[PDB]
DNA sequence: ACATTACAAAAT
DNA sequence: AACATTACAAAA
């Protein structure tokens, strides 16, 4: 009978093996977070582990450790829930191997020589861990014993619809002949295990529940492994990256670990693919039709309420802003008719519009197209202008239904949330056993079923939620296809998909949601956002959350790989080479193939197959494989040679391979040394004969063996090892380790070729929509990394929008830097999963493509924690001299300076436009307020700010800079630093804030108010567009007020009618009018006209009248006359004017304040 | 012309029968039709079976080539999915593969004609002659029918009830009824397989639907183009109504119950809809 | 049905027009007027709302024969039980 | 209320249209069973005595009738004539 | 004129 | 305390 816990109550549990560095770089990092930050708190631990160090022994001791402490808690607490660990990686292989050596571990673990565990201890150890595969796999491995013990429990032994699938399973089992039935079988697997476990988990949900206990419980079990988890019989997870995002059944529900990942401990081995793996999920969502969607949403929000029961406390308030929303909306854009086009080149082509939803914007159309109600047709048609109406815009339309989309899924989170609480309350149960009720309560409350999934899958990936930071990481994009409805010619649908995240904000809100991940590869921290994580977001969003190892750490590291691969001391010398292409010598070989051809051309086009376009490309290709084949031919001591290609060399290049092989006999017979070849390396090779022939033929025979494969077809568990015979090998090998002749005698890779990897952007065949997505993600990626400018990036979206080529797209790609890290990523990789073994020949050949020279040169990385191999590429790299290349963070200073600046215009115009729209809002003055506020308060931080990072740029000079651009025009256009040498120039003495401060009225008011009267000499400085059109204003505005309230004058709100007409309304003496007040900092032309002076006048006495109003300079000279205007902005008498201008309050030469003019000001306030 | 009966069976005997009849009948003694007569007589003569048995009745030559004409041998989707189902053909075991292609049969079918309809729809439509359209007829009986090459169908009274598929859309003959001439074979039975085809059809939720209807109901309104005219008449008494009812019975709330014995068994009602 | 957005009733207004499209008026006879069976029961996943479930008869088989009749299809059945 | 299908088979056995029934039933049996041309000298039909009250009752007219199922109407009629309720009139 | 491919998982 | 069963079609 299964063994309990009551076993390990003699164990001791300070007693462990001895750790290697690797344990102790684990554990010691780990600590510290716990001192530094609480218990509760997640982190992000990225462990360089170099394949063949033990990596996969450290994790798995990591793991067992854990474990132990979860048994030992439990003894000594003697009911706190387990504490759930994962086990994550890319590939199945790799999770049944690492549970295949967890199970291991925990068998053949000894302390001092005793056996660590007892045969019971053992049994129960191996009883917490669980392996979830797929469905289909799921249900394959379970015996029709256990399949009908589980029918006939839940009573479907009698259901015909249930029986005949399973009948049919049953019989295509026992026939399971060559794979074509297989493929099938699994079809069939997986659709059979969705009918059966909704079924069980219906007739579980209800009243009539079956209890599960003794032998239906262990077939459960067997059939439902998350069944163990949720009952807390296991805490151990193995499973996939994919199976890890899409979640489990057990007899309740389908379990997300996202959604309860406070407290859990991932291992995710090889963590820098995860970004991609994420990615291909985060492309897969379903598209929605925002027409549809809102005007579902405004017709049901409209009466449809919810319950006043306890169960329901404060949730109603969490829609009604929603409501006010959707109502207000759907009165602005005429939600009653349907929506068609019209006019020319609005047929034979949809649509499409793209948005990375703060600055980004594209579209597919030449010309703008507009929105218009026509009432007359009932209808809302697109229209094409040819002749800015801001208000009736498709773009405006589609950003703001998208807006009101998300809100409402986030709202339906929030109030999923508070539902849980309310039951919490009253039923005195997590957050996943009431998200299900939850969801089906509100929504069939509001009418609003149709929206269920759409609701489940985004508590998914945004259920896992420092707010106003801006990063394209946490906001995503968004591409709209406004395309006719399917059989109807007269109406149009805008089908929108949504990116709400990146892979980076998912792994974000991981570590936020309190798990602990420990990450292993050995490119953990490579330099891309194309084929990693974004680790500067990670870094800026996580703090001291995301750790690292410090020095002596990664010295201990070092000294540890260093001593069991000691290569200089026991005589292994690495021989680089840079393979350049020879046409001559690739001609001797082809004319000797076909002795009785003409010219080589001939032999290319004819023989070979080659197309006389590419045959250029092939004679780089070939001249250099074959020159690396040759080279290792002619080396007497080697045996092993990998050849890593990009294409596969099977039979569709077969007569390509055919001179391949005629070259090596020839080389053979030249060297007098037996050559065999493996063609067509590939992963559908492997799943045949699966490698142990290459290793089984360097075991028996004496000869050579070439190998060709690609990048692609090496994965990370592959181990490309055979078993060494010392009677075939000379006295070549060495022993670089102090191991004892650990078990079997393996060697590796002798010698290498390296080709330059080529299709370096990712790319997604799931579907149109998502190779589209993955495209738009990668160039918005590379934009906010900081590798593109806004120009080059907005560029590339656009040519991706219309439909380029990947060609084209991979022009683009190779102008980054972020290309040439990928670049040595990739060949770091190829190097180090051919070092597996500790035996090694007296000389390791690398041939490399010369190609790679110029990339390898430029590696600037601590070598510190570098393989042997590419210390050597690299040291051979450089040894041609130093190369004259542009650095990279200073570019991508520029770049981001750029975007930044652009961000900011096109926030400040956005959030103009709706203050210029009455009825104004309250977030929208509180945001306004808070922009001057922050850029009064901190004109230059020295820390890189986290709420208003978008309003500073980082200079390479300290409190100024200098730009060129104009700050109404072109945001794409704008140039920073040193190359503009002579132009505007931002820093304190522009906006002539010592002077200003200087005055004996404006400085106690900014003390008061805490307003800097000076810049700190820092990095971070405001952008342009902010010092231009915010900070200025707010300068003017404040020493207006200031002066002005000296002399007993008093200021009260300007409501939202009149909202940024006019600054503030002046109270004095008890004037029975209203007094309206406008401030300009300095003196400036009035490029508004003054009929655009007289419409806002007559806009404003619309709805309150006769008044007065004053237009005021702050900063300017005190000697220029006291101006009374009209309503037309015309010279008049002061006995009828009505504008009063004021030309400087405060001397510019002495900081005088112009008392003549206040006490005139006055006057004519005592003259109305 | 149509020759519905309740068995699979008894139609394909009755055609095997026609075909018979058209071969062999003698007027005076001498044959009353020609080959060519005969020949042209059986092409107007089509059987509709259910779609699991259309689709095992074609050869993969004349799949592969619908395939290729539509475009449909690079969808991954598709392709799995036809692989599997020739594999499962070329391997034809005890009924146990049996019962297993025909599912996978069925719900093949029903994807590729979705996506052969649908492609036919749009703009890009196939244009269907020769060997594409003789490969088409083979696999969808019913354009014969829809083109005019053919005007008899033998097939079940279940199968004349759902109907069958052309290039465009699900034929209903229910619908174009006008002018038809049926022979329906055991028709007593017939009354028994048309109530176990009625007695199928889905469950509907008032509420939900009520409280869609009035919401949808109370401001959308159709475009005025002629091809609506006197439509929207229609429909305005039903928005009376709709708002009258949705008024009376306040359906801007849910329904729940309470009290005794509502919890452990849900209520029943039945109605005749006139006085039981 | 996308003017007045009441997609969601698209299989349903089918599944009708097929067994009311073979469609002398104020004549009562259960055969076009058929029979409801409405269940009325919790929603699924929660236990403070209901749902009333209705399963119709429009018409019985011997009204849709005679819609078939009278929409212009000329019937031979052939049965010796027939009458 | 959820019956069982005896009760259901109670209430139908009261109705003259299972007796019509049974007829149909008994009637297609035995024209399922002449399909030939070449008959033995006898032909014998064994039928369970409890249909012989029901093939009694048999009142259309039998001018299309097969020649088994007329044998059999005038076997059962043969026990003379029994009191029965006239369908009409209930009907009525 | 660019650059120049293979491989994976969960299935609905 | 009544009455006392097999057979089929279209599938999604």
């Amino acid at each position: 009978m299964n063994v309990s816990i009551e076993e390990f109550t003699h164990f001791d549990f300070q007693l462990v093996p001895e750790p290697s560095p690797l344990d102790l770089v684990i554990t010691e990092s780990l600590k510290n977070h716990i001192e530094v930050n609480g218990v509760k708190s997640g982190a992000l631990l990225p462990l360089p582990f170099q394949t063949g160090i033990g990596k996969t022994y450290t994790a798995l001791n990591f793991l067992l450790q854990q474990m132990l402490e979860q048994v030992r808690s439990e003894l000594k607490e003697e009911k706190k829930s387990k504490r759930l660990l994962y086990y994550v990686t890319d590939s199945v292989d790799n999770v049944v191997s690492a549970k295949a050596d967890l199970l291991k571990l925990i068998e053949k673990q000894t302390v001092k020589g005793e056996p660590r565990f007892t045969l019971e201890q053992q049994e129960y150890l191996k009883a917490q861990i669980v392996h979830l595969p797929n469905q289909s796999e799921q249900l394959l491995q379970c015996s029709d014993a256990v399949l009908n013990d589980v029918l006939i429990g839940f009573n479907l032994n009698a259901e015909r619809d249930v029986q005949a699938e399973w009948s049919a399973i049953s019989g295509l089992r026992r026939h399971a002949s060559n794979p074509e039935v297989k493929i099938s079988l699994n079809r069939q697997a997986g659709y059979f295990y969705r009918n059966l476990i909704d079924r069980l988990q219906k007739k579980q949900k209800g009243a009539d529940r079956v209890l599960l206990s003794g032998s239906l419980l262990a077939s459960v079990e067997t059939l439902l492994p998350g069944e163990k988890i949720r009952n807390g019989s296991a805490h151990v997870a193995f499973l996939t990256t994919s199976k890890f995002l899409k979640g489990f059944h057990n007899t309740r529900s389908r379990y997300s670990p996202l959604r309860d990942l406070s407290g859990a401990v991932l291992i995710i081995d090889e963590i820098d693919k995860q970004n991609q793996v994420i990615l291909s999920e985060l492309c897969k969502q379903q598209a929605q039709d925002l027409i549809w969607a809102i005007r579902t949403l405004r017709a049901n929000f409209r009466d449809h309420q919810l319950e006043s029961s306890p169960r329901y406390d404060k949730i109603e308030d969490l829609f009604e802003p929603l409501r006010e929303r959707l109502e207000e909306f759907g009165t602005n854009w005429n939600l009653a008719f349907a929506f068609n086009t019209e006019g020319a080149n609005l047929n034979e082509r949809p649509v499409r519009l793209f948005s990375d939803r703060s600055f980004t914007h594209v579209s597919s159309a030449t010309h703008k197209l507009s929105l218009k109600s026509d009432f007359l047709r009932r209808k809302n048609l697109i229209f094409s202008d040819e002749k800015i109406e801001k208000h009736g815009l498709l773009t405006r339309f589609v950003n703001e239904a998208d807006v009101i989309y998300q809100w409402f899924l986030g709202t339906m989170r929030k109030a999923v949330f508070q539902y849980w609480e309310n039951v919490r309350g009253l039923e005195i149960r997590s957050l996943e056993g009431t998200f299900q009720e939850a969801v089906q309560s509100l929504l069939t409350h509001f009418n609003l079923q149709e929206f269920e999934s759409a609701v489940y899958e985004s508590f998914d990936t945004r259920g896992l939620r420092l707010s106003s930071s801006k990063s394209y990481h946490h906001t995503g994009l968004k591409l709209v296809e406004v395309a006719h409805n399917q059989g109807t010619r007269d109406t149009v649908n805008c089908k929108a998909s949504f990116l709400n995240t990146s892979p980076s904000g998912v792994l974000a809100d991981m570590v936020d949601a309190g798990a602990v991940i420990l990450g292993i590869s050995a490119t953990a921290r490579a330099d891309t956002v194309i084929h990693n994580f974004d680790f500067k977001y990670l870094n800026e969003r996580l703090g001291n959350k995301l750790l690292s190892l410090s020095r002596e750490q990664k010295q201990r590291v070092n000294n540890y790989y260093h001593s069991r691969r000691n290569y200089k001391d026991n005589g292994v010398v690495l021989t680089v080479k840079y393979l350049n292409s020879r046409d001559a010598f690739l001609d001797a070989l082809l004319e000797e193939y076909k002795p009785e051809a003409r010219s080589s051309h001939f032999i290319l086009n004819h023989y070979l197959g080659i197309a006389e376009s590419e045959q250029a490309f092939v004679r780089s290709w070939l001249s250099k494989l074959l020159a690396s084949i040759k080279a290792f031919i002619s080396s007497p001591d080697n045996r092993y040679m990998l050849s890593l290609l990009n294409r596969t060399l099977d039979t569709t290049r077969q007569n390509i391979n055919d001179f391949i092989q005629f070259c090596c006999d020839k080389w053979a017979k030249e060297f007098n040394v037996k050559t065999k070849t493996f063609f067509g390396v590939n992963a559908d090779w492997m799943r045949l004969v699966g490698y142990d022939e290459i290793s089984k033929h360097l075991n028996t025979e004496l000869g050579k063996v070439v190998v060709f494969s690609t990048y692609a077809s090496m994965g990370a568990g592959k181990n490309p090892d055979y078993a060494v015979n010392l009677a075939l090998e000379g006295e070549s090998l060495i022993s670089v380790a102090d191991v004892t002749y650990s078990t079997q005698l393996r060697s590796d890779i002798d010698s290498i070729y390296l080709e330059k990897p080529t299709q370096l952007l990712l790319s997604d065949d799931y579907s149109h929509t998502a190779n589209q997505l993955c495209q738009f993600h990668q160039i918005l990626s590379l934009q906010e990394n900081g590798e593109l400018s806004p120009k080059s990036a907005e560029n590339w979206c656009r040519q991706q929008l219309m439909g380029m080529s990947r060609e084209r797209s991979l022009q683009q790609y190779h102008q980054t830097s972020d290309y040439q890290s990928a670049v040595r990523k990739y060949i770091e990789q190829a190097v180090g999963r051919a070092g597996r073994t500790s035996l090694k020949r007296k000389q390791i050949l690398l041939f490399v493509d010369s190609g790679l020279k110029e990339i390898l040169a430029e590696e600037s990385r601590d070598p510190s924690l570098f393989s042997h191999e590419y210390v050597a590429l690299v040291n051979k790299a450089k040894s041609a001299g130093k190369s004259i290349v542009e650095d990279r963070a200073v570019r991508r200073l520029f770049n981001l300076a750029q975007r930044n600046n652009k961000d900011g215009m096109l926030s400040i115009k956005a959030l103009v436009h709706r203050l210029h729209n009455q009825p104004a809002s309250k977030s929208d003055i509180q945001e306004w307020q808070d922009i001057r506020t922050q850029l009064l308060r901190y004109p230059t931080v020295a820390f890189q700010p986290e709420r208003f990072n978008r309003l500073y740029l980082q200079s390479m000079t300290k409190g100024y800079y200098r730009y060129q651009g104009n700050l109404d025009g072109d945001p794409n256009s704008f140039e920073f630093f040193d190359r503009v040498p002579y132009g505007d120039m931002v820093s304190e003495e522009d906006c002539s804030l010592a002077t200003l401060v200087q005055n004996q009225y404006v400085r106690p008011w900014f003390e008061r108010k805490g307003f800097a009267c000076s810049w700190q000499k820092e990095a971070n400085v405001m952008t342009p567009i902010m010092f231009t059109n915010i900070y200025k204003g707010a300068l003017g505005e404040q020493a207006v007020e200031a002066v002005l309230t000296a002399f007993d004058f008093t200021f009260e709100e300007v409501p939202n009618s009149i909202y940024e007409r006019f600054d503030n309304r002046v109270i004095f003496a008890g004037i029975e009018q209203p007094i309206w007040l406008d401030s300009k900092y300095w003196k400036h032309e009035g490029n508004e006209s003054s009929e655009g002076y007289s419409s806002k006048i007559a806009l404003v006495e619309e709805e309150f009248g006769p008044s007065k109003f004053i237009y005021v300079n702050a900063l300017g000279d005190t000697s220029k006359p006291i101006r009374y205007l009209n309503s037309c902005f015309v010279e008049t008498s002061p006995q009828l004017a009505k504008v009063i201008e004021i030309p400087a309050l405060i001397d510019d030469s002495n900081a005088d304040t112009n008392r003549t003019a206040v006490q005139e000001l006055i006057k004519w306030l005592h003259h109305s």
